[PDB]
């Protein structure tokens, strides 16, 4: 949660044309949202570059202006805790309160290689907010260099083509450098 707690649309000072573009983007974003229209952004990216601070700050926007509550997970320490609780098998209700979620921040949302069943929670969750039409902002890492469609397969490659397909029928793309 917090070595953001000062990450805000507002100490945002952007640092190149990628950073300042970025935050235009998200400020309209922001300013339209509708929990209803399942909208989202997607962030990519080499690291340290802000794009967790930028989902973070999209986050508290939205709720600022639209006191809507988001939430904010590291992909893996949420697909982590729920195959804990999934198999020991009780708590329906966080798995709920995280599909049913108005906005969602999935940080980091499947760089690195995904194991079959962490493969299964994401596609689950994702098809699920694709289908309810909820809000999901996303952050994931990208690194060779010089851009939309492999930016496609390279994401695909441990997503899979069918969470990527609506990943991008839900959101829109943000490359920041
Ligand atoms: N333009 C910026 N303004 C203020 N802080 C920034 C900016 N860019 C990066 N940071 C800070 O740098 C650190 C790393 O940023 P982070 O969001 O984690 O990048 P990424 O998620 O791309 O790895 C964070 O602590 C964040 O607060
Ligand atoms: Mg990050």
């Amino acid at each position: 949660a917090k070595r953001y707690w000062n990450a805000n649309l507002d100490t945002y000072h952007p640092k190149n044309v990628s950073q300042n573009r970025a935050l235009l983007t998200i400020r309209v974003f922001v300013h339209n949202f509708n929990p209803e229209e399942g909208k989202g952004l997607t962030f990519v990216g080499s690291p340290g570059v802000g794009k967790t601070h930028l989902a973070v700050a999209t986050l508290k926007a939205i709720y600022e202006k639209k006191g809507i509550r988001g939430y904010f997970f590291d992909t893996k320490d949420l697909i982590f805790r729920l195959k804990h609780l999934m198999d020991e098998g009780k708590d329906t209700k966080f798995l709920k309160t995280v599909l049913n979620s108005p906005v969602l921040v999935l940080d980091d949302l499947g760089s690195e290689r995904l194991s079959d069943w962490q493969r299964e929670l994401i596609s689950y969750i994702i098809t699920y907010r694709y289908n309810n039409l909820k809000s999901t902002i996303i952050t994931t890492n990208y690194s060779l260099q010089r851009s939309s469609v492999r930016i496609s397969a390279d994401l695909a490659s441990r997503l899979g083509e069918n969470v990527v397909s609506k990943i991008y029928e839900m959101n829109e793309l943000l490359v920041i450098k």
